[PDB]
């Protein structure tokens, strides 16, 4: 480490800790920036040289973190929790957790190389014919093809191409991660991840939430399985068993909005999927990002700065460069550079993804003047919910009419059911997947799931919660959890389950502050400066305040609560129950061993 980046001398009391934090800040911006810039150079141009430069930057960040981290524990470990400044408690508490910087040099190098190699395998994998990339090719197949065998070839090809080679790498990463965080006092890596929510009842609280939500998923599941049976027939759909995992519009069966045209309850009404109108009108990536920006400024939040438009990657590069296409938002920690990297496609669900990533950017813009250690969300679920809240207003048929994407307008019972069913395919279908992914990963980090059971325990949870089955046989040479971005790219997932409940709490509170008095699912907060100011208060706090207190100020309650979500969907919850009873459906999948057969002469066709 450069000496100029090393800590000097400070007293072991609150007065000294304030000076320690100020000196840390003045060097941390330089070290964080160089690491983000090297990650950006790699993710937008994957090459062996850019991976070497990124690993070099990661090693330096670990040297910085060890030096200031060791000094913080030596001076303040027994006293920082009683300091009178709550911002200072948070800064010192973060600095004394060293993470991967606890490892000796050789294991640090091994750790960084695994992260680089795992990212490469996932983002360059391809499916070659008897080659397709995940984005756009395989995504488009899973969303629009209605040929069972074509869908199967894409699903099987992808899970085999990405999952199989990742397994040996993921076993080594898990061991090294645990060794690192044990030295910060955590029993395993999953305990560190859960500690961010600062709640001793976290796991029990989540389970209780899912108990209230499960009847809504079971009824959506049965209704959709019936529609699939009408398309594919008894050979491929078992009305009392799990759904084959490749038929629901998405590589992970994680949201089902892309099969809306196959289940719409009242097909005679206006098409609430505006994708064909976007293409007809000539929308491109730039229009989508400017339309999202103008919603934010209608609320008197900030526009995107010049550095955002000059630096971002909003389309897949056409020079054939290899890139990480998975959509992501980037804070460079210098208060100036903020960017999105997205291989944007012109569709309705991509317009929602644009809003989701721009919600992250807006957070970065609002808290950039805090110390670096507090430039985070109140908890990670807050960060995921911001863009989704705005996107709930944008998708209302009334808002779509205002921005020219839906001409015909009606307010009748059948149109309400269509809209809420489409929104249920996006939000309710996701709940089991958002809940199960880190149940799997927490078991791996704790040792309850060793390598010999990675796939056995993944498919137990997938069938338990989602009611789906793999459409070809799997064994422990397969590593199907590894075929989902967040696993090889080491991003925690329970933030998305928290977000999908929390965003309806935010929507209800902002709709009230805007003076709206109709049904919750027809609220549009567009141009409400009062809602804007309420949201701005949350965003400017960063992680300076306990999240339970920020939530109480915003919505009137200091805990996660499913009731606003239930209220939003109530009309379609009742309708789906009534329909399934009339069709004599079985709720659930009591034939839990069932798998579909292979198509005739497969893969030859
Ligand atoms: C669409 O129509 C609904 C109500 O009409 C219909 O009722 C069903 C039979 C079906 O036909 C549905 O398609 C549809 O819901 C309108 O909702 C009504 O909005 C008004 C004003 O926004 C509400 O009045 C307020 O109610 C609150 C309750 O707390 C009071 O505090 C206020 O003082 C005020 O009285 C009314 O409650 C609400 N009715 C229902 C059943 O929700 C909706 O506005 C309309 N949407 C559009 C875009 O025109
Ligand atoms: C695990 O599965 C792979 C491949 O999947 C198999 O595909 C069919 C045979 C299906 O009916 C299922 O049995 C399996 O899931 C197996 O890889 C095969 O291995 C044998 C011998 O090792 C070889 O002759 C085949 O060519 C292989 N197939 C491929 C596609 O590589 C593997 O044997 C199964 N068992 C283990 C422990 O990995
Ligand atoms: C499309 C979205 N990409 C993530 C996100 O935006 O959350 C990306 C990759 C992982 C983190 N990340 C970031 O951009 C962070 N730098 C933001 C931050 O933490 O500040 C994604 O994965 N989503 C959307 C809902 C369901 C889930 C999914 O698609 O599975
Ligand atoms: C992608 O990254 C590579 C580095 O791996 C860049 O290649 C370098 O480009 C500079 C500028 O022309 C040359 O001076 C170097 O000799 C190149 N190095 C190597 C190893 O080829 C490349 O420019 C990047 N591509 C884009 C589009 O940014
Ligand atoms: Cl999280
Ligand atoms: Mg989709
Ligand atoms: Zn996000």
């Amino acid at each position: 480490l450069d000496p100029g980046l090393q800590p000097g001398q400070f007293s072991a009391d609150e007065a000294g800790a304030q000076l320690f934090a100020q000196s840390y800040q003045s060097s941390a911006e330089q070290v964080l920036f160089q690491s983000v810039a090297a990650s950006w150079a790699h993710d937008t141009n994957i090459t062996a040289e850019n991976a070497r430069r990124q690993e070099e930057a990661a090693l330096l960040s670990q040297e910085f973190a060890e030096a200031w981290g060791q000094k913080a524990k030596e001076l303040y470990e027994p006293i920082w929790q009683q300091f009178t400044d709550p911002q200072l408690r948070r800064i010192i508490g973060a600095v004394r957790t060293l993470g991967s910087a606890n490892l000796p040099l050789a294991k640090r190098q091994q750790y960084n190389a695994l992260l680089s190699q795992m990212s490469r395998i996932y983002s360059t994998a391809k499916v070659c014919l008897p080659c397709w990339s995940l984005d756009p090719d395989l995504t488009n197949i899973l969303a629009s093809s209605r040929s069972y065998a074509m869908l199967l070839f894409a699903w099987e090809g992808w899970h085999n191409a990405a999952g199989i080679p990742l397994k040996p790498l993921y076993e080594d990463f898990t061991a090294l991660s645990n060794e690192a965080y044990k030295q910060d006092g955590f029993t395993d890596t999953g305990a560190y991840w859960r500690s961010w929510y600062n709640s001793p009842t976290f796991e029990d609280d989540l389970e209780h939430l899912y108990q209230q939500l499960e009847p809504l998923y079971l009824n959506l599941h049965a209704f959709v399985r019936r529609a699939l049976h009408r398309r594919y027939g008894d050979r491929y759909i078992n009305l009392r068993g799990p759904i084959p995992a490749h038929l629901l519009g998405d590589m992970w069966a994680q949201s089902w909005e892309n099969i809306y045209d196959m289940v719409v309850p009242f097909p005679d009404k206006p098409n609430l999927d505006v994708t064909s109108t976007m293409l007809q009108q000539g929308w491109q990536a730039t229009h989508m990002f400017r339309v999202a920006e103008e919603f934010f400024t209608s609320l008197e939040l900030s526009p995107m700065p010049p550095e955002f438009w000059e630096g971002s990657m909003l389309e897949k590069p056409a020079d054939g460069r290899e890139v990480v296409c998975h959509a992501s938002a980037w804070d460079f920690y210098n208060r100036k550079d903020f960017r999105i990297k997205q291989c944007t496609r012109v569709t309705m669900d991509q317009l929602s993804t644009v809003h989701h990533e721009m919600g992250h950017i807006q957070y970065y813009l609002q808290y950039k003047d805090l110390p670096v250690s507090l430039r985070r969300g109140a908890n990670p679920g807050f960060h995921e919910a911001i863009g989704d809240v705005l996107a709930l207003s944008v998708s209302t048929p009334e808002h779509l009419h205002k921005i020219g994407l839906l001409d015909r307008v009606t307010n009748d019972t059948e149109s309400d059911i269509n809209y809420l069913l489409k929104m249920a395919l996006e939000k309710i279908a996701f709940l089991p997947f958002g809940y199960l992914v880190d149940q799997w990963r927490w078991g791996v980090f704790s040792g309850r799931t060793p390598p010999s059971r990675y796939n056995f325990d993944w498919w137990y949870l997938r069938t338990k919660y989602q009611g789906i089955c793999p459409p070809v046989t799997r064994n422990e040479t397969h590593f199907d959890a590894g075929a989902k971005f967040h696993v090889p790219n080491v991003t925690p997932y329970i933030r998305y389950f928290v977000s999908f409940v929390l965003q309806f709490q935010f929507h209800e509170a902002l709709c009230k502050e805007a003076g709206y008095e109709g049904p919750l699912h027809q609220c549009d907060i567009y141009r409400s400066t009062k809602a804007g100011a309420k949201l701005r208060k949350v965003l400017r706090a960063g992680s300076s305040r306990p999240w339970q207190e920020v939530l109480k100020d915003m919505v009137g309650l200091d805990a996660l609560d499913a009731q606003p979500l239930l209220k939003y969907f109530q009309l379609v919850t009742q309708w789906l129950q009534e329909q399934n009873q009339q069709n004599g459906e079985v709720l659930g999948w009591p034939e839990y061993q069932w798998h579909p057969p292979l198509p005739d002469n497969y893969p030859e066709g």
